[PDB]
């Protein structure tokens, strides 16, 4: 179309992903790329008729959940300060009572430390935390192979994430 | 390759973009997509032999610059809190003395307000701020047309950014 060829949807929930894809298709969108750390969300994106996916191999999505937004933001801000100091690229979104933080471009030991801090910060600020993706380059290669078998035509990766994984490989 | 088909580089400077592209090509990368709010960076990415670009039409990149990282982070944190409350998706990176904030998925009036707050926060914390992209749907359509004439084959847009622009259009 006039503004571009591909719309990028960052999906954190299968039902929200399918709802967002249908909303864009009704507005006349022809190609929708789905980004997720969750392999099942990407498989569901292929099942819905997509073939462009954005994967997270060496990184992770941290999701803070709670009714007090100011508590979510205090926890998120500490994660942001640390991740940026460690040289990470970060993606942020607020989805209802969920604050989603995608972290790429840090090695395994730093990822492990950030995941530990996420648990600590959640307990401090009286909220819950979920971690999706990260922790195995072999699992990444396997899951990418599975997406291709399920009909993925173009798989995109953050360059910082790819460089971390090549250093590991 | 084994981990995917496309590497995504977020470029904030032409020389840094060309250096990052050459680093990935030496590691055996075959397809590199360049993302920028700066139309000249995307044109330079095409000149270097790329054909996949990620554009920002309705959003903007805010860049805080200064020698005190703690000052950059205080300014960035206020921008993050506001942008998320307004329903924006945010991308963050630290590049030397530059803290880069890509904001999409907010209407023109909210973008205008966030750009004003960026100026105020910069003055408060004794740092400088640069704003790249955003402020004209007609300019976006023109610049996308120019990228295609210059040989862009696939142009990607954040879905939240595309929905804001369709509501404007
Ligand atoms: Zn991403
Ligand atoms: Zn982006």
């Amino acid at each position: 179309g006039a503004m571009g060829d591909i719309l990028i949807v960052w999906a954190k929930d299968v039902d929200e992903m399918l709802k967002q894809v249908e909303i864009l298709r009704r507005l006349g969108a022809k190609q929708i790329a789905v980004e997720s750390s969750d392999w099942r969300i990407l498989q569901e994106a292929l099942k819905k008729g997509g073939d462009i996916l954005i994967v997270n191999g060496g990184g992770m999505t941290i999701t803070f959940r709670g009714d007090d937004l100011e508590a979510l933001l205090k926890a998120a801000i500490e994660m942001i300060k640390q991740a940026l100091k460690f040289g990470a690229t970060i993606e942020l979104s607020l989805d209802g009572n969920d604050l989603n933080i995608n972290i790429t471009g840090v090695p395994e030991q730093v990822r492990k430390e950030l995941a530990k801090e996420a648990e600590r910060l959640a307990k401090e600020f009286g909220i819950t935390v979920t971690r999706t993706g990260g922790g195995d380059v072999d699992e990444m290669l396997k899951q990418v192979e599975i997406l291709r078998r399920l009909g993925a035509k173009q798989i995109a990766v953050h360059s910082d994430d790819w460089r971390i994984l090549q250093e590991a490989l």
